[PDB]
């Protein structure tokens, strides 16, 4: 391409990085990467579970039989009639090539899996090595463009702590500029006839949430101050249609800081540790009271209906075995005083449980016997506990709580990730695109673990990609 004005992405979460990275190495269009917090990566930096692809070579190499088709199928499932089939369609069938596109253009490894709620096989990748998913893959992509920068300046700017306001539009209906404040508080016009909003969810704001799902809003959260429902707000002003904005998506395991046990603010208790074989306990009996392993919207339902109602908490507990194969996240928690390594007898004093040391190895062996039905229909079962474990034998125990997490609702966009006008199928504008989970439609009831990483390099390389053929 021809260098004319930038491309403007809102937001260097995994949805703009990806979009930035593809419009400038695939076809030198010029962008300006606009982000209103004071560093790079949102909440996609903080991601700890991994990234969903199906039919990958990893799932080769590991000798898992996977296909879209199946991965589509979990999805409707999940999805509970709500939602856009063609953009479900769309995420599984993509995420080979998302996937791959990660592996070949920047040598992220994704080498490892896990089996997250509501999938049928493992399909949610993860690199060996000492990084989580979301710092490495970020890290990555935005070193890429500060290479890219050094290089050539004008092909990419990152403007931090510059929150975007508006979009202005010409006498009909084109975009001609996006208008945004500068660190220093002063309004600024930066001209541009393209405009991908990648600015995340909404699940922090309280004022939001008591607008479209109020029951939540003492709930603490997992998302940073920044998550504040801005893109959404605006494209709405502008007349763009909303959709799914009333389905929320509760996790069921967010940690409690035992030093700082009320902070609205959790750190996350990623769904990997359950995947991957930890269980949850009833805080007063002691005792395994659900499925792990079922979608998030379950097992928070779960915990709220079967934990006490006052003090609603679950202790998240893990073998060594899962010690094992998640060692650096966890070493991780336990920096942050999340995750304790105690003797059976001592968890049942430091936690005040009513079983006893031998009841509880007594459940754990149980658990641990896949040649026994599981009570609860857990549908993996793997890096259980050893088959003679005693009442001094050492487990990882963390407190874990339901938090506001994700926000399934946001603009309505199409298959090239345009954004749709309200009570329309056309788009609201010619150089308006959403990606990640500023928009609506992809999850439905529910989001799958693993999914909304994916969402953003499906629909961040779809933005960019549709936008080459208008630039
Ligand atoms: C702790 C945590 C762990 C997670 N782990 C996983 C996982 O393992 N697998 C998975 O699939 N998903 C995971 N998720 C969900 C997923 O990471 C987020 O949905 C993902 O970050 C969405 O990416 P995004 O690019 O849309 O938004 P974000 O990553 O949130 O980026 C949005 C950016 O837009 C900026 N912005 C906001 N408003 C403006 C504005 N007006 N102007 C300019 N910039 C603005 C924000 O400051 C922010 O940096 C996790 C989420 C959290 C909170």
């Amino acid at each position: 391409a021809s260098m004319k004005q930038p491309v403007v992405v809102i937001g260097s979460g995994l949805a703009g990085l990806t979009t930035s990275n593809r419009l400038i190495s695939k076809y030198r269009i010029p962008v300006v990467l606009l982000d209103k917090a004071a560093s790079i990566g949102g909440n996609s930096i903080k991601a700890s579970s991994g990234i969903n692809g199906a039919h990958t070579d990893t799932q080769q190499n590991l000798k898992v039989m996977d296909t879209p088709e199946l991965f589509l199928k979990d999805t409707l499932h999940s999805a509970k009639g709500r939602g856009v089939p063609s953009l479900m369609d769309k995420l599984t069938k993509e995420s080979k090539s998302a996937i791959r596109w990660l592996q070949t253009e920047f040598d992220l490894k994704l080498d490892l899996l896990a089996q997250l709620g509501g999938h049928s096989v493992p399909r949610t990748h993860r690199s060996s090595g000492k990084l989580p998913p979301g710092f490495e893959i970020v890290q990555a992509l935005s070193k890429k463009l500060k290479d890219i920068s050094s290089k050539d300046s004008n092909l990419v700017q990152i403007m931090l702590n510059s929150e975007v306001v508006d979009i202005e539009l010409d006498n009909q209906g084109h975009v001609t500029g996006v208008v945004y404040m500068d660190e220093n508080g002063n309004r600024k016009i930066m001209k541009s006839h393209h405009v991908v909003f990648c600015s995340g969810g909404f699940g922090y704001s309280k004022e939001m949430l008591k607008e479209y799902s109020p029951n939540l809003i003492h709930l603490p959260t997992t998302n940073g101050k920044q998550t504040t429902g801005d893109g959404q707000k605006i494209l709405s002003k502008l007349g763009a249609e909303l959709i799914d904005m009333d389905q929320v998506q509760v996790h069921p395991t967010g940690f409690i800081d035992p030093n700082d046990r009320e902070n609205n603010w959790k750190f996350l208790a990623a769904e990997a540790l359950r995947g991957l074989g930890g269980i949850l306990l009833h805080p007063t009996t002691g005792r395994r009271f659900t499925n792990e392993l079922s979608t998030a919207d379950t097992v928070t339902m779960e915990i709220q209906s079967k934990c006490p109602k006052n003090d609603n908490r679950a202790l998240l507990v893990m073998s060594d075995k899962v010690y094992e194969n998640y060692t650096n996240n966890i070493n991780f928690y336990m920096s942050k005083n999340l995750i304790k390594k105690v003797s059976i007898n001592d968890l049942i004093r430091q936690y005040d449980l009513q079983t006893t040391a031998s009841e509880l190895v007594t459940e754990l062996k149980s658990y641990s016997d896949v040649n026994t039905k599981d009570t609860f229909d857990r549908p993996l079962i793997i890096n259980a506990f050893d088959k003679d474990i005693s009442t001094e034998s050492t487990v990882y125990v963390g407190e874990v709580t339901p938090v506001v997490h994700f926000t399934m609702g946001g603009v309505k966009i199409n298959e090239k990730s345009q954004v749709i006008k309200k009570n329309s199928e056309s788009v609201l504008s010619n150089g308006i695109f959403a990606a990640g989970e500023v928009s609506g439609g992809v999850h439905g009831a529910n989001r799958l673990g693993g999914s909304s990483l994916l969402e953003c390099v499906v629909f961040g390389k779809t933005a960019a990609d549709n936008i080459a053929k208008l630039y």
